[PDB]
């Protein structure tokens, strides 16, 4: 259970380096995935990347049993698959206290690596899509407050 970094910090605000190819299999990364997975786990959170506990590193895990299946995704890539945008709420760990709306793609791949290096390829639509355009906003220093468009629907959760 490490420290989750509060938006200010400006390490929230690099961009990530990718894994390199040696830490692949590794126990050392999978030292770290087990770290990042009991630190989300705890604070009840959908998504977690590396950066926002301290690490330098293109590596994001997410899950909730609007169902998303459990992952850790590596070195990742995004390709919009139209121009169909969606609004939904979104909160993060890093921003506490405070929701936003926030237009995302409704449709999305991705791809990248999984913990071993076998290659990852999906399509996917709605929450998932959200969730991952979402996480991958952290690897290039990117936090939610920064794609609203309204507002009108930005604020405390406790007044929303
Ligand atoms: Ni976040």
């Amino acid at each position: 259970i490490r420290e989750i970094l509060k938006m200010g910090d400006e390490r929230l605000l690099r961009i990530a380096q990718p894994v390199p190819s040696e830490l692949l299999g590794s126990e050392e990364l999978q030292r770290l995935i087990d770290d990042m997975f009991e630190t989300m786990h705890h604070v009840g959170g959908v998504g977690l990347a590396a950066p926002q506990i301290g690490v330098d590193l293109q590596l994001v895990i997410f899950g909730f049993e609007p169902a998303v299946p459990p992952t850790i995704l590596l070195n990742p890539r995004i390709t919009p698959l139209d121009d169909e945008m969606e609004e939904g709420w979104e909160g993060c760990l890093s921003v506490p206290g405070l929701r936003g709306a926030v237009s995302r793609h409704r449709r999305i791949r991705y791809q990248g690596l999984d913990p071993q290096g076998q290659p990852i390829d999906r399509s996917v639509e709605g929450f998932h899509a959200r969730v991952v355009q979402h996480e991958c906003d952290h690897l290039i220093g990117r936090l939610y407050p920064s794609r609203i468009t309204d507002f009108s629907k930005f604020g405390f959760t406790e007044v929303l």
